[PDB]
Order: C-alpha cells, then sequence, then structure tokens
C-alpha cells in the first residue's frame, strides 16, 4: 500500500529519534562526561579532572565474555537416528553457515550491543558478486547490525516485525551515505546523502516475512522491545561512586595535609614584603624558628582532612555495586577473599553463571529463527517441520575446572563396565558438538591399533 | 577514477590528521608527561618531580603476552576427514608461511599495537629480490604495520578498505623518506629524493581487494572501527593515582618533619647574626639549649603531615585500577591472600583468562582474511570453498598447571581402555599443533621398537 520513498523518510525520522535514547545507556558502558557523576565538594576550576567508575563496563563483560555456541541441534525423523555423514545431519548445514559467515565473531561481538542498548539485529540476505568479494556464493549472507544503524517497527498484536530500515553515516560525520528498507516482499537502497539520492537498487526475496530478526534483551513478558541490561540501580552505585573519587581526590590536593597558621606577629616584623605578601625562609630540616613576643603571639593549625571518610564509603559502594550485579566478590575486589578449591569456585559465581544461562536461554530464540529464515531463502521450498523445534547449544558458562571432572567421568565410565555410555562421559566433560564428532573418528582409528 | 599522484596527497593528509588523535593513547602507555597528573599542592618549582604511573602498560602487556597463535585448521574435503593426510596439506601450507615471514615474532608486537592504539595493519605482497631482501622467494611477504605508519579508508556499507597510505619518516624532522599507495587493482610508491618525489613505480595483483587487512579492537558493533584499549576508566584512574603520588612525595620533602618555633625570645638575645638572619649551635645529642625569655616566652611546633593519610588513598586506587582492569590482585600487590591451589589460580585468573580469549577471537577473524588474500595472491586462482570456514587456534592463555592435568589426563585415557582416544588426550594436555604431529612420529618409533 504505502510507498517505499514515503516509508524511507518516515523511518529514517523514528530511527533518528531513537538515537536520543540510546545516547544514555552508551554513557555508562563508555565513561563519558555525566552531570550527575560530577562531585560536589570541588571547586569550579577542579572539575575539569572528572572521575570515572568501569561498573557497568565490567558488568557488560562479565556476561558477553561467558557466552559462546558450539551448535545447534534438530530432532530426527521417525527412527530416531541422530546423526549421520555424506548424507550430512540436517544441523550441520546451520553449523556451516554459522562458520562461513563468521558468526563466532559477529554474534558474541554483537550481544554486547544487545546488552547495552537492550535489542541488535539479525539482518538475512543472499550474496551477490556486485557488492563483495569474500564470501562464499553458496551461502546465505547473515549480518549482526546495531540500533545505532538499523530499525525495525514491530506489530504488538502479534510480535512480528512490520519493515525495517538500515541506515549508514560517512566519513564519521552526519551524512547518511545509504539506506536500505526492508519489507515482506523487497528491499530498497539508495546510495547518497537524504535530499540527494539516488535511483532505488532493488530486488524481491521468497519470504512471507521481513528478513530482520531482532536480538532483544526482553527480562519479563511485556518488556516487548527489550531494555538495557545497564539497570538504573547499576546507574545510580556508578554516579555515586564517581562522586566520591571526585571528592577523595579534590580533598587530597586542597587538604590531606595541615595549613599552619600564626596570630600575634605583625608582618612587618616578620619582614613581609609589602609588593607579593611573602617572606621567604629556609626550610632544611631541623632549623628552629624564633620570633619577637608579638603582644602575646601564638602557633595554631587546621587538622588534615582524614582521605579514610571517603575510602571506608568507597568499600560500602563497591558492596553495592557487586549486590545489584550479581559478579563474584573478587570482580569488583570488594574483600580480600578467593574461592580455594572446585566447590567454592561454583558457589561463588553461580549467580553469574545462572544470569549467563538465561541470557543464553532468550538469544538462542533469535539464533534459531534467523536459521529458520536462512533455510527458507536459501533452500526456497516450505521448511521442514522438524526445525521449528530445533535448539541452539551453548558453552556452560562456569570457569573450567577440568580434573574435578576428569576423575568424575572417569569415575562414572569405568572402562565401559560403569553407569554411563562413553559419549555422554565426552558432553559431561564440556567437548563441543564439532569435537566430539572428530573424537569418533581418532577412538575408531585407535581401535584399529596394538 | 581519481588520480593516484593527487589521492596520495590527500590520504597523506587524512594520516597526519589520524596522527593527532593516536598521542593522545600512546602518552598513557610510554608514560609521558600529562597535565591531568601533575598533583596540585605541590610548589611551583618542585612540579619538576614527575611521578608517572603504570597501570595502562601493566593491563596492556598483561594481554598481549597471554596470546599465541599455534596454527590454523580448515575443515577437510568430505568423506576422509582428518587434521592432516600425512603430507601437504591447508592447515601446513599457511603455517610454513607463518613461520617464514617471522609471524610468530611480529604478530606478538602488532597485537600490542592494535590494542594502545586500536588498530594495526596486515599487507600482503610477493618478495621483488630485486631489492636484495635476505628472504625466501617462493612464499608470499605478509608483515604488519603500525597506525602511526599506515592508514587505510574503510567503506561503512560492506567493511573493505577502498585504498591505503603507508608513509615512512627519515626522523624527528617529520620529512617522508618514502610513500606508497594501496589500490584495489596495484600498489604504487615515491621516494623523496631530494626535497621533491622522484617518479612512481606501479606493481600491480590479481586480487580484486586492496591487500591491506585492519587488524582491529573493536569490542563492540556500534564501533564502526576499532578503539584503544586503555579506556577512560583506567586513564582517570592513572591521572588520579599520579595527582596522590605528586602529593605525598612533596608532603615527604616538606611536612613529614615537625616545624620547631620559640616565641618570646628576641632575635638579638638569641644572638642571631643581623646579616644573616641565623645562628649555628652544636646539635650533638643529649645537649640541653637554656634561654633567658620570660616575656609569655615558649616553644612550640607545627605537627608533621601523617603519610600514611595520602597511603590510605593510593590502596583505593589501587583497587579500583584492579576493578576496572580485570587483572588478578596480585598484579596491583591489593590483596593480603595469594592463591595456592591450581583451583585457586583459574578463579583469580578468570576474568583475565576470558578477556583474552575474547581478543583471540576479534584478531583471528583478520589473521584468516590475510591468509585468503596470502593464498590468492600466491597461486592466482580464485580460493578453494573450505577456506572461507577456516579457524584460527590459539594457546591457552590461562597459567599452565601441568601436574594438576597430567593427574586427569591419565585417569581419562586409563592406558587405553578410558574414555577418549590418545590423541584427545594430547589436545588437553596442551600439546600445540606442531608437537603433536611431532608426537605421532616418536609414537611409531616407540611402537617399532616394541
Amino acid at each position: 500500500s504505502i510507498d517505499p520513498e514515503k516509508l524511507r523518510d518516515q523511518l529514517l525520522d523514528a530511527f533518528e529519534n531513537k538515537q536520543n535514547e540510546l545516547k544514555s545507556s552508551k554513557a555508562y558502558y563508555d565513561a563519558e562526561r555525566r552531570p550527575d557523576a560530577i562531585g560536589l565538594a570541588v571547586p569550579l576550576d577542579m572539575r575539569k579532572y572528572l572521575a570515572h567508575v568501569g561498573y557497568p563496563r565490567t558488568y557488560v563483560d562479565a556476561i558477553a565474555e561467558r557466552q559462546e555456541l558450539e551448535g545447534f541441534r534438530i530432532p530426527s525423523a521417525n527412527g530416531e537416528e541422530p546423526e549421520s555423514g555424506g548424507e550430512n545431519d540436517p544441523a550441520s548445514e546451520l553449523w556451516d553457515w554459522w562458520q562461513a559467515n563468521n558468526l563466532d565473531i559477529e554474534a558474541t561481538l554483537g550481544h554486547t550491543d544487545a546488552l547495552i542498548y537492550g535489542t541488535a539485529y539479525i539482518t538475512i540476505s543472499m550474496p551477490d558478486p556486485e557488492v563483495d568479494f569474500d564470501v562464499d556464493p553458496e551461502v546465505p549472507l547473515i549480518r549482526v547490525e546495531p540500533p545505532t544503524a538499523l530499525y525495525a517497527e514491530v506489530d504488538p498484536r502479534t510480535r512480528k516485525v512490520l519493515y525495517a530500515i538500515r541506515a549508514i553515516y560517512g566519513a564519521d560525520g552526519n551524512e547518511i551515505v545509504s539506506a536500505t528498507l526492508y519489507l515482506p516482499d523487497t528491499t530498497m537502497t539508495w546510495l547518497r546523502a537524504e535530499g540527494e539520492w539516488e535511483a532505488p537498487t532493488s530486488t524481491p526475496h521468497g519470504l512471507e516475512m521481513v528478513p530482520v530478526i531482532p536480538i532483544s534483551n526482553r527480562t519479563r513478558l511485556s518488556d516487548l522491545y527489550g531494555t538495557s541490561e545497564i539497570s538504573p540501580e547499576l546507574r545510580s552505585v556508578t554516579d555515586a561512586a564517581a562522586q566520591i573519587l571526585m571528592n577523595m581526590q579534590g580533598t587530597a590536593n586542597l587538604m590531606a595535609i595541615p595549613q599552619r597558621l600564626i596570630f600575634g606577629a605583625k608582618p612587618e616584623e616578620l619582614g613581609i614584603n609589602a609588593e607579593t605578601g611573602q617572606r621567604m625562609f629556609d626550610a632544611y630540616m631541623a632549623r628552629i624558628l624564633a620570633f619577637e613576643g608579638g603582644e602575646g603571639a601564638h602557633a595554631e593549625q587546621f587538622s588534615a582532612a582524614e582521605l579514610r571518610n571517603f575510602v571506608d564509603a568507597l568499600d560500602a559502594l563497591d558492596r553495592k555495586a557487586a549486590s545489584y550485579s550479581g559478579l563474584p566478590p573478587q570482580y569488583l575486589s570488594s574483600s580480600s577473599d578467593n574461592p580455594a578449591s572446585a566447590e567454592a569456585i561454583k558457589a561463588a559465581e553461580s549467580r553469574l553463571v545462572k544470569k549467563v544461562e538465561r541470557k543464553n536461554k532468550i538469544f538462542g530464540g533469535a539464533w534459531e529463527q534467523a536459521m529458520r529464515l536462512a533455510y527458507k531463502m536459501v533452500k526456497g521450498g516450505d521448511i521442514p517441520t522438524e526445525y521449528y523445534r530445533m535448539e541452539t547449544v551453548w558453552r556452560d558458562p562456569s570457569t573450567p575446572t577440568y580434573a574435578a571432572k576428569a576423575d568424575a567421568a572417569a569415575k562414572l565410565f569405568a572402562n565401559g563396565a560403569g553407569l554411563i555410555p562413553r559419549e555422554r562421559g565426552w558432553v559431561d566433560m564440556g567437548y563441543t558438538i564439532v569435537e566430539r564428532e572428530q573424537m569418533r573418528q581418532w577412538l575408531e582409528q585407535d581401535q584399529k591399533q596394538g
């Protein structure tokens, strides 16, 4: 119905309006100047010496470091045969496209934008040799694109995308040097700045749906568009701690030392120079100053401020930042304690592990959906019914304690007489789908040795 | 389209514009003087005694020295799919070029500058023996160059380099000795023979793409181009700690001792030499001074400054430097504990280890491109479709704890009756791609000898 020329112009307006929200979350992950971070006690000329607090970056890194996809799996046809070669396992096609795109860089990279901004988009397409030279022509060209360069409109009635715009600025400026529109029928692209456009380079595609899938950091039902992981709790302790670091630093300049005073001595009796208000005197160690009586003069001093009075509040905000984030206490350094044993580690990181397992559960939904669109685009025919029941398989988020699992798996398997089959011991040791498959071949070769 | 003789001068202007930014990040790693590091309480003449803080250098080195590439892995042709054929293969040719170029030396330098500045560049060509180089003429000349010497302009639409300029300076006089331009179908080079350029020498190439690959430190997708590893968190803590060290040192020179005063005594009564304002007295141990003074005459003193008032702020900033960097608390000397089990090491290193594993895939994604362009440079034909699916294999960045792995891999293998094939036990023990092949030969000799 609506003209693509008019859809482009309204979607670029909506995309530009979103950039007023995203600049807020960016300014916590990159420590840009926040008015609320400036410590109030330091005088106006010293306020150029900003302090910065790394809690938001530390929290988003400590999630995104743990997330890694290790395969897909799909229910087999009747007869239950789990894998095959020559005539391939259908899940190994999806992993071939994952490797051929380098999504093992781009997805784990784009998951940080999904945590920072609350959303990021997966774009599905076929390659064409007019644009690029270093992709396999048989493989669907899948990319991840951030909300600072793509926008999509979602129908709250049915949760699908209606249409989306991908809009890219040039030369570190604000010239919108290209824009692309996605529709259920088609996509169009323009190749110069706004008010100066080329003709729309355009193509059809075979889907009933827009080839843009949102990865979204949704935490509940409601929450339809996803929400930033850097929560108001973690923002408010980051801003609070930055003020304490500025006031402590300001105190270390003006006031972490006594101020010495003399009362009753006349400036001309001390020999103060009239033009400058100063008297120089030699100040090597053990000199004794001797003064005239000054009509009952005496010396006294203002106290130093004790900097511990700020540090014993900084250690309280390092208990809050740990408590809100659920990181291990040694990540914030909230105390001088470290896990002594494998069970002490699994205890200490239990919050961060269950946080990451829930992020793997949520972001896995976007990746299986993007793989269904990629199959439906490449293979052209309607989707085989088992692809509606596929699973993403992810690495165990916990720290890789090897020896504690090695003696456990050896006790369970007991040289083949034990409780579990061989390949169960391999997945309990945490070997990936591609490593387990490779070990079936080395094991078959070892069964020929003597 | 554009004249190369004019394109050179446009890119040399853009390169010297970039050099104005890079020196900001360099000043923190080289520990050069910064205005923000100068502690404000120190008197103007005494401010020459700069204190330099090593957190940025400690962080960037602790990341860069944990990385090491150990081979390239390419998926083998279907139906017989080993790690190697006992013969020349895709993994071995790319590793032979890696060794023949000494990239196992020079990539560790390139990864340091890629962390300091946020980028470096990998360049590819065939060697020209007319230059009298000491290199094997059969291998491609693959070599890395820093952003202080090579600059490349990049396409926002598909992220490829359009063109790049390399410029070489003779001395701190900032005169260019040579410039080199890389274009999609040729290189070109000029020498500044006497104040001005000689006529250029071109060299064409068979690639559709510029033979310069940016190895860049992209932490997030909304970084369209790579950013410095020395984050604003670490800059602001490095400068904060330098001000405390300056003020503490000036306090030790001026106030770590009390200042001694006498009031109500005439200078001429004490016998001050009026020409110099001073009086020597014998200051040997236990002698008692006696004064006539009775005009309310008394001794008194200003206190010392407590130097620990600053040290109590130094260790607070060291806990922030540890918290923002994610190094083991040992590296900032900040813990009272020190880990003493192989499990407690895996606990304390965990946030450094998974930060290095994040860099390994981000930099690995650039090294595979340099190897695909090098293959197309040497073999001339378009690349075999398996090379789009290659993986860089990196040595594990954790502290190695050999005995705790030998106790585990031996129990899993159980003299061949156990859970895993022999070569998996070698991969888990951490023997590299090259060491595993050498062991297959020793194992055959041991098996033949009996």
